[PDB]
């Protein structure tokens, strides 16, 4: 009810801190990072590149949130991977509609973007059901796509595109 | 209207223009490069200082409060031309001040950078500003259909001008 | 005309692109700053290199002479729109490949560039070449006034567009 | 057949590399990238030297012809996946290469670079593609909608993917 | 008043009284021939050209340390020992006498120290007063440019008025 | 004859054509305000302003290609819409009646292309000849600049000439 | 008094001092043989030239640490070690007696440290107390230079000096 | 012979020249102060003086364009308007009555051109025949510098010579 | 005595170093280049922090109280030898600190370093501190003839070795 | 020990190694590069950012007091082996901790980087320490002769490993 | 018999070529490289690093016969590791010994070394025996050390010291 | 010998130099820094050409045969002192040479560059080379124990010295 008070925000060099502590491997720009220091100086090499974009989400109070990333985004194509990350603390407070629905908002309302798309895995089925309700569709179930806590996973691949997003209610 | 004042934009000023760009919620440039981050807006204002193709001015009233920017764009200096936009921070919308900003404007653009010819879009759905340029001297010289993506779908835009041999009499 | 063929320009091509730019007497432009001598144009053309705003190919036929030239500028990848210039060689001014030209740098434009709009500008004195964009699809969306100054006065152009829609269809 | 070998690539094949560009006449890419001048390709295989993200070999003949090309992308060194493409020269397309190259490269990728995953992509309108990765032990995972903007039109692309258990036992 | 004035080479703090004064004027200024409007093109443009000798400047003090003025000698060339002085003095002290004895310490320093054979300068054709002052400073008119600045909305003439080291010395 | 001859942008090849004609004038040449001597200062301050907009220089050749002359504009101010021109003819090449036509190739570049408002000129004022010229092509004296360059041994005058696009342009309108 | 002045090599923090030094003597001074105006230029010409050799500056102090003034040493050639010296005592600190004995500091220096073979300087003609005064140190007139240096308003001669390593060390052996 | 000898800018291609030239006298020699012994060493400070205004450099020519000599302007300070001149004649071409016209070649340069106020030199006090060919070109001797030089295994005194443009000019 | 330490010298520690050298009163160097004023000492140390040719040590006291230096020129790790020198400051001389630093630095250069042979130059004229390196000690190697200018006048030194076998038993 | 934690080493803890290495007296390297001073490990940081071959943790309890430094160096991720160190803060030693950190490391050489082997040096004069690791279940497979110089000597140590299948077996 | 004729030489740039042809995973100072470009930037950037030295082995007719390189080298320890690489067809032409016995020279009649060391697959008993001949004794055994041919070989490590070389015949 | 001529060391003259090193065969220096490989000899050369610190010269004969090289290091420009090291090509050794260059070395040590003393060390087992030092006016100041490593041992080398003021009568 009360994710009226969300805000995002392009992500700038005082966030890292925060990036850092959500990571439990990541990357950036498809580099890989550890320390804190390699994650400083990926972020000053990449600021003008436009393949990926990131937005911090903040509360009325200034807590940092969550992270909203478009990564791989391709402007012939007009497609880009999206996901989201909720900072533990603040996780289960049913935030993550209102996150999906901004990115997507941006996605097709500034980017002009044709599709977005995401992966799940297949043994997380609340989070594809969420992500079903929020209009997204499997393409694809890979197997065996991830090496997660001691074994390859399967993941689903779910894509909306800007029409269906755009005039859903018309 | 009469205290309103333009000064040269400076690094100190852009976490305002971001400020601006956050509430506004459109994609914003810095010479046509855009930008999202504070930190990319800073990189491009570092690197673009001696570029003379854009030039940028903030409003302030007589107590120094940060009232809007204006641009000069596309500038050409063989052809003698530019592209303005103006922008009013939202708590100063309403009172006035357009009229009185898009004269400083002009006034600096004729009569200090000597240039033949000013331009601008706005909205084929916003007739309210459309009629306000009109008054203030532009007139339409072009309908652009589709041109930009904004909310959510390509719309249309007048684009008015007006030349200097007009505005100096 | 079916042996008309698009390249992407590579540095042996500026010498021909020079060549162009001194019988069109004209100011020319690389990513929006002029030009005038061949080494002015290859810095500007080391420059930018990796700079997606403006994209442009040598039109070569079946024996490779060079022929023409495709320019594609002011590339906006959100509102997915250009302007498009084409340039002929003097020698080949004449034969009937204008249309040809005008429907590759189409293609391109909306089958592989993805565009959703191209626009071009046009003197009102070349009522001739008006006419061959209107046949090609074109339509105008604008008439500005005094925009260019040219030949030692200051001329209209017409603003012509269309849309990736009208194209595919 | 037999006498097909694979190279690592190196930078005097760029010329090869772009050739084979220009026939496929779709936008290219170099780590992402996207190119159209030998000029630009060179760049970006300078800037990338040291990237493990993707791998090239090309495809010669006993006399040294070049055939084709062999690229793996995407290529994640944790996950110990790569998606690979498979480029013939159009004098050699229809020769029943095909097969031997993908037979070198899964052997390549699951017997040297210890990859767990080699996953493709092949377009839903190119049957006949689809047909002969599913005879080389793909597999349909995913029929991805509207992924890529190819002459015109957003199409449909499938992604297939073979194990390194499945192809070693 | 007029001999507690004093002369001294400009630095980086004096900037934003620079910049104060191109507000105040409202005409556009150049540094080393480039125009600069923002206080960050005036510092980098001062930083760029801080061992460039083809101009000098100076600004002007009372005892009390107040700022007073600008003097500046542009154009300079050493071969034939010449250049451009413009003089600027801040709205509120224009019109107290400081004018003569600021144009006096300019010509001192030019033909005492930098051993300069001819100062010129440039007046507006519609500001006879002040084209009076210069000759009774010792300048004369050597032409009468037409058109040459546009200032104001129009194009307009300017007197150019020099002074010899010679004269001035003897 | 006149017909025939062509401006060109200035390039790096034509370098060493701009250093003979310093050499044969023998008074202190000027790149961008810098002076230079040495072929290599020259091609050195070429090479670092490629990109200044405050001149702009070109070559005159023939039919044949010959190197005839050069033609430069200086001081160039985009915003007043001025900038000064000199113009040099190689020694073999003057006496053959091209300098009228190298004028009019400057002013109609400077007028309808640059979009200029003004060009002015310097002219020794013991060169009464060249001052005589310059009116003929249009220019008026606005000043006589008494003891302005240290040439050939002494202080001398130079006239200072303008042109304005007004009076070019539509002097026939 | 004089036995408590002191050198110390001159560092970033006192370039105010110098700056102040310049102001006062009212004549264009120079750094590694580039003049300067500004702090801002001099401070630039002090980073530039750190590891230079060829000047070499000193400051004095007092036992409370005031200014005093300053000792430098220019074109410095250690082949034919050789040394231009100049003093500048600050206005306040002038007629206290301190001239001498900075004038030993330096020539100490020179030649019990830098082992230089000789040191030479410049003095104004009208300035005969001042050319006395290095006379009684040891030094003698080499040469009277004419119309050397222009100094508020007029080309003025100039007397230089020197004193040889054998002649300050050895003088009483 | 003396009226086609030619003076021009030095450039990058003479420096061998300059380089035998230096091996020939066996001194040591120095280009904007520092000394030089290594033709790799004069090229790369060739380089980096380029547009340094404190030293200029002519080769003498005569019509067949064989390398005559070497005419320097050094310590030039232009506002007390003063240089250093050293003219150095290769070997084989010292001894035929160049060296008073490079020497009249130099001054009017210096002179007519540069505008300079005054040229000095120095000529070894053991060369009394130089010292009286400088006299006769409208030099004089101005001091006497004790040893200045360390030249050839010892210490030597040398004249400096002065000559005025309003003398050289009238 | 048993209370004083080495430790590897750091920025901080510089203006110490410049007190050491301006009391001491001879030119002295940092990586074989002279220096006298702080910031080129600085500057010198900031270009040589990765240079093994030279080593330096502080010594403090139990307090932390600065005592001397300790460092180790001319360090060849082919030949494994190295010049040594030390100083303590004038108010700290006298206390009988000498052959402690003598010892602590020998034990570095032969424990950790592993060098093989260490030497010094000390001034004929001071037989006292001869006699000192003799106890600890060092052996005359050379007797060299004025090859110090100090004071006025070129001075004779005593060049002293000792090898690592000799200390190590 | 249930309370000991590892974290990825940052600049911030540099000083802390700094530390470690000025007791345990020896020559320290950071990347195969040996340093003595803190400034020349900041400088060797910085320098190997981004360098894969050697990882850091720092050891802290639950009130954050720093106990120690568990490294693994050479590691090479082809063979997947690396070589660990441990150091123990003096005021630490002898309390317990050793055991378990060897434990946390081996858990996250073998549970997270899926590493191999894992070996480590031991001095052959510090048979105490060999014991300690015989009970934690390394083996020695080398007595290497007289590898580093300690102490004024050429010492020999055990080479001690143990694999991934034998600790998670 | 004829291995008198074999000759080291410090590796060069030109040489590079020849050490790409040579390996069928290296490494250029422990950075692992795979194409001829990769291996030209790695070697320009290590040329005055001291950790790593390599030497070319030609014949009287110059045709590359192989590599000697010692790594590891710690100049402290004194020790190096030497690793030998003769081209597949000069292989068992007896070259090998001659070449140990330059690169044990060369470490310890040159670089003053203390200790060599090496590694040799323990299924490679003839290679070990070639060792010991040469002087080499086991220190070690290490166990699945390196993967090689789809599985973990063991390794001996083998050394030699420096007083054991030069004394040997004493 | 009358011919024989010094000339400055020059960029051309470093393979003559790489040859010297192999055929000699011990360890060789520039600028203090050891090197083996022609690349490494040609980049401490490219750095150090304004290092006033050493200076070489190349010995030529009328022919412009290499004959040798002349090398002066650790030059102090405040003690002018420097070492001479002299190295004659194999094939010029034996032919009478020897003295002459180190005639023109102390000439020129002694009448260009003002140095006041010169020294250099020769092995004690070469007392030819000892007895023509002598003859040619040097005078030993020291017998340096175990200095250098050269041929699988530690070698003494004497010290021998001239000084200006001998030498210039
Ligand atoms: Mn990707
Ligand atoms: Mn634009
Ligand atoms: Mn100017
Ligand atoms: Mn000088
Ligand atoms: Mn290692
Ligand atoms: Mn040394």
């Amino acid at each position: 009810a009360m994710n009226s008070q969300l805000t995002l925000r392009a992500l700038e060099r005082g966030d890292l801190r925060f990036i850092h502590n959500l990571n439990n491997m990541s990357y950036w720009f498809e580099e890989p990072y550890e320390s804190f220091d390699e994650l400083e100086e990926l972020y000053n090499k990449h600021i003008h590149d436009n393949a990926e974009r990131r937005f911090v989400v903040e509360d009325a109070q200034k807590n940092l949130i969550g992270l909203v990333e478009l990564i791989e985004i391709n402007y012939i194509h007009r497609s880009a991977e999206f996901q989201i990350i909720i900072a533990p603390e603040h996780q289960g407070k049913g935030f993550a509609r209102t996150l999906i629905n901004r990115a997507l908002d941006y996605s097709f309302t500034i980017l002009n973007l044709h599709k977005i798309y995401l992966h799940v895995a297949v043994e997380n089925p609340k989070a594809v059901h969420l992500y079903e309700e929020c209009g997204f569709v499997e393409e694809g179930h890979l197997v065996e796509e991830f090496f997660i806590n001691g074994r390859y996973q399967d993941v689903k691949r779910m894509y909306i595109l800007q029409s269906k997003y755009l005039n859903r209610s018309e």
